[PDB]
């Protein structure tokens, strides 16, 4: 016997605790060890309604990552309402660890796993969990990155489509490497990102596929970012420390629907901060390479207001709620109270 509700959650991780990387000496000080034989139970005859655009799984995930992101990336000058904190800020160790979110007792985790699951309403597959996947904190904008993969199609997901102000999260099944570079010896801040154009070229159409099943046949077409700060008109996100700022108009250009795709980058140390309502400076890149390799998991579309008496509809690659990252992985799983 169940009802929906909101506890507080805990975490488990295979952290080491030698590591200085700074995800590891998180988790090493707040979770615990990964269950080594965690045990699923598959519930027949189940319905269970879902709603991925309403849970709390999702402020929590949320609350750690500001706190993790507080205690290991100071910037050198945080400017966060109405003061100026300059302080101390090396060069750390970086590379995202996954996560899992486990339930305390008297309570459990509900995992959807129908296989073409939206996100929103009733689940024919239901089961019961421990501890969600290991879910990596990865914090970027417009693509989602090093996510989990959709299991059959494409996936579409919208707190609701009809309207243009919520985000659309698309979900992969099938990703695709984005491998970025800042070489060592100029300009230190200068760096690149290639992707294989006709990989994304085959996704990007079967996308557009998939966006008409939803918006009635209508011409889908794709355009850059209309204005707004710099953390969301690029792809950024963060690189062994740096933050990079990619330019993605070659990403999101309906011609090609062939060979190396180069995105232009550059590495920021004064930042607009996700978490809110402030702009940080951090300290200038390592020397050497600098390199992350990722997959393309997922993407972060607005679509555009105003096209109603036409056959066309507008996307524009978007982001800049992190809430929407963590939705994408937390999407099939609600917490219960057991009696
Ligand atoms: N204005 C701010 N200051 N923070 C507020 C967030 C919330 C929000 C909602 C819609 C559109 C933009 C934003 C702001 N998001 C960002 O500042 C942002 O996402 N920046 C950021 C910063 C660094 C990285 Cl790696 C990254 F991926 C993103
Ligand atoms: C991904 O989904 C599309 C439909 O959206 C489907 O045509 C295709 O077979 C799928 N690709 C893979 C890798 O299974
Ligand atoms: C998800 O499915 C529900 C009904 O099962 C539907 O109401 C909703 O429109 C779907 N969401 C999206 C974004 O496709
Ligand atoms: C979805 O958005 C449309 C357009 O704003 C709006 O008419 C409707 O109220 C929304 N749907 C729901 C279920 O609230
Ligand atoms: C990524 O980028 C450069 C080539 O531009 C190269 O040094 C590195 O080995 C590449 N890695 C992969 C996995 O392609
Ligand atoms: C790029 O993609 C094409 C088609 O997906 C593939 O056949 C080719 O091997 C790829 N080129 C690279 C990066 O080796
Ligand atoms: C799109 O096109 C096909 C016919 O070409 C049709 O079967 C399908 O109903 C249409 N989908 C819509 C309008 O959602
Ligand atoms: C991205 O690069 C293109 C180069 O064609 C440029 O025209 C466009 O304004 C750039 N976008 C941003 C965010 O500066
Ligand atoms: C994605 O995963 C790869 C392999 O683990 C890693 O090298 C890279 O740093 C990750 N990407 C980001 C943006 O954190």
């Amino acid at each position: 016997v169940w009802k929906d509700a909101d506890t507080t959650l805990f975490c488990a991780s295979d952290a080491k605790a030698h590591e200085t990387e700074v995800h590891n000496v998180w988790a090493t000080h707040a979770c615990v060890p990964t269950d080594p034989n965690p045990q699923e139970i598959h519930l027949e005859n189940v319905t269970e309604n879902f709603n991925m655009w309403k849970n709390n799984m999702v402020e929590q995930m949320q609350e750690d990552v500001i706190s993790l992101w507080d205690q290991s990336l100071q910037p050198c000058v945080k400017l966060t309402g109405g003061s100026v904190i300059k302080q101390a800020c090396p060069k750390i160790s970086f590379d995202p660890i996954p996560i899992h979110y486990c339930t305390p007792a008297g309570y459990v985790i509900l995992k959807c796993n129908d296989k073409n699951f939206n996100g929103t309403g009733p689940c024919k597959n239901v089961s019961s969990v421990q501890c969600t996947h290991g879910i990596k904190p990865v914090v970027s904008t417009q693509l989602l990155l090093n996510g989990s993969l959709a299991e059959e199609e494409i996936i579409i997901r919208s707190e609701n489509l009809t309207n243009n102000a919520k985000t659309i999260i698309v979900h992969l099944n099938k990703s695709v490497e984005i491998n970025c570079t800042r070489p060592s010896n100029g300009d230190i801040r200068k760096a690149y990102c290639e992707i294989n154009g006709t990989k994304w070229n085959k996704v990007l159409k079967q996308v557009t596929e998939k966006l008409k099943e939803h918006f009635n046949n209508k011409t889908i077409i794709f355009q850059p970012p209309s204005g707004g700060d710099l953390e969301i008109t690029m792809h950024s996100f963060n690189c062994r420390g740096e933050f990079f700022y990619c330019n993605t108009t070659q990403l999101f250009n309906n011609t090609c629907i062939n060979g190396t795709i180069t995105l232009p980058c550059k590495i920021k140390q004064i930042i607009n901060m996700w978490q809110g309502t402030g702009q940080a400076m951090y300290a200038p890149p390592i020397d050497g390479k600098i390199n992350c390799v990722s997959n393309i998991t997922g993407i972060l579309l607005t679509r555009d207001g105003g096209a109603n008496n036409t056959s066309n509809e507008t996307f524009r690659p978007g982001g800049g709620n992190i809430k929407d990252n963590w939705r994408s992985e937390l999407y099939k799983y609600k917490v219960v109270q057991i009696e």
